[PDB]
């Protein structure tokens, strides 16, 4: 099978140093599945893991494909399903024609939309659910969740994206942030009950509209620039949470005025910690796919590329590193 | 007219006893407002930080736990009457519990217990109810036992007063509780609490876990020096698990190491409460009500080690001192 990898960590200025090549197919553990794979998306993930030493190293960490074969343990799937997933970066990613994969991590793709559109939704659907109802704790009784508000800053990204659909799906009203035309709309576009506008006063706006201090706030992009606002837009006793890293250290103290938490999402955790609930995976991915086919969620893929090639997935992660609305996909 | 102990302006205990004697009048209590004839005081780390705050209006009055008996109540209060025996712990925005009377709002006041003295009663209510927005609020324990079975709390620095009443609530709704105490004074008033297994802060706790077939915990709190334990917190909690201090950090942290275990931090203050007016300020007679509750069917035990006589502008200033040393075990308290 063949595979786009590198030796050594590099930065896009270097050079082009992605390489062909050429591995065996393993059989599945026998927990794992095997599937061949139709399409991938890049993630900003796959830029920064590019970065890290090589213990070649294959990135890709969304997928949709056919099931070759399974485990002798494997209750979950047969030869023939169409199944997507994230998988984990302890493992060769989906950057390649074949791709091992444990069951519990996975979920049949709906069938009601394209496999480059559904391979849109594991990483970032995995990584909403988990900050929703793992993190922040939302109820998955909509009416439960009456009167709740999540600010998202961000909101057209890839997790904010999808995130805006399940929140709006679970009973929230969503508050997110866009700056440019083109931004606004697809937010909007997404379900966002107001948008605002976060190269100004983020306080300000909520004095002008009338809005009230939020019950959660999650940053998707530039979290130093934003812990202050998060801390100063959340209700007493609330919930920030960040999916980017920090480029600097923080004023933990910040918190404690009005009591908050704050949460530091890595939809990872669960699968490089084999955790015994890695099988919340399968059911997110499961309820995405159940709100695809019930046209409650939409895809989020709005650039295809064609062929898993060097050059290929080195224009991916100069465009990634640009800072692209939802999602860019590539297919094999 | 009342004495009151207060003070002008903020000062280190080195610049001697500034605490001044005051005759103010007896406030009546507003609409939802109960005026409680103090018995007995507590005084806690957070008096000894707010000494070093500008004072608004003099004087400032300190003092953030309570005893005593209602004198009067406001025209729609129903909680209480006069004559009920309370106790509460109150907000630093209003002048604090270091007097003969105090007014409160009822709904952060509850009846303390019978069945111990006022000197006792009164080590509870800042401590307890910080332990309860701890577990339930902050790590968000259930109420049913059950669905805590299994579950394990860390608490590193055990023995403070903090410290010692979340052991008992925790056990109570539960939790395995893992305590740290690095002296003999401190391990035995941990155990005595109701600790599991206590382990030495002193030495490395990751080790302590692994040579003692600890599994990772649920949830960790830090009672003192979080600075220095910051990185063992995380190292400790189970992925995906929470991780909290009630005391402030000297340094910035790198938010970062919350990263690879994708975990949930909080840091507890228990007047963002009353400090907010939240809707939800209930809690606070909420948890003092179930503190009593529970005290009177002997699942608590007070935390009183400690007791100097007199409300007096000597004994405030000893009070500070002693507990600025941090080495008090359990809790200090005032008889007036
Ligand atoms: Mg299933
Ligand atoms: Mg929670
Ligand atoms: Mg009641």
């Amino acid at each position: 099978l063949k595979a786009i990898g590198f030796e050594q960590p590099f930065k896009l200025s270097d050079g082009n140093l992605f390489k062909t090549f050429n591995l065996d197919i393993p059989e599945p553990k026998v927990h794992e599945i095997l599937v061949k794979i139709q399409s991938i998306s890049v993630n900003p993930v796959d830029t920064k893991q590019r970065l890290m030493d090589v213990s070649p190293r294959v990135l890709g960490f969304d997928a949709i494909g056919v099931v070759e074969s399974v485990g002798n343990e494997v209750t979950m799937f047969n030869q023939g399903d169409i199944v997507y997933y994230s998988g984990s970066p302890d493992q060769n990613g989906s950057n390649a024609e074949y791709q091992l994969i444990n069951e519990r991590l996975v979920a049949k793709a709906p069938k009601n939309i394209s496999a480059e559109q559904a391979v849109s939704l594991p990483l970032t659907g995995i990584t909403a659910y988990e900050t929703l109802f793992d993190v922040f704790g939302i109820s998955r009784n909509r009416n439960e969740n009456e009167g709740k508000t999540l600010l998202i800053i961000n909101g057209a990204g890839g997790v904010g994206s999808i995130a805006t659909q399940i929140a709006k799906a679970y009973g929230l009203r969503v508050i997110t942030t866009a700056s440019r035309n083109e931004t606004i709309e697809w937010t909007k576009k997404m379900g966002a009950d107001i948008v605002l506008n976060h190269k100004e006063s983020l306080l300000n706006q909520f004095k002008t509209q009338g809005i009230e201090l939020v019950d959660y706030v999650f940053c998707t992009f530039n979290t130093d620039m934003y812990y202050d606002d998060m801390i100063q837009l959340v209700k007493p006793r609330g919930h920030i949470a960040t999916i980017v890293a920090f480029e600097n250290d923080q004023d933990l103290n910040a918190l404690k005025p009005k009591s908050l938490s704050f949460s530091h999402e890595f939809m990872f955790a669960r699968p490089l910690n084999q955790t015994d609930d890695m099988i919340k995976h399968h059911e997110y991915l499961e309820d995405i796919t159940n709100k695809v086919e019930q046209n409650i969620y939409q895809p989020t893929t709005t650039k295809v590329i064609e062929g898993l090639t060097t050059e290929n997935i080195y224009q991916a992660h100069q465009i990634l590193e640009s800072n692209m609305i939802g999602k860019l996909v590539i297919n094999l």
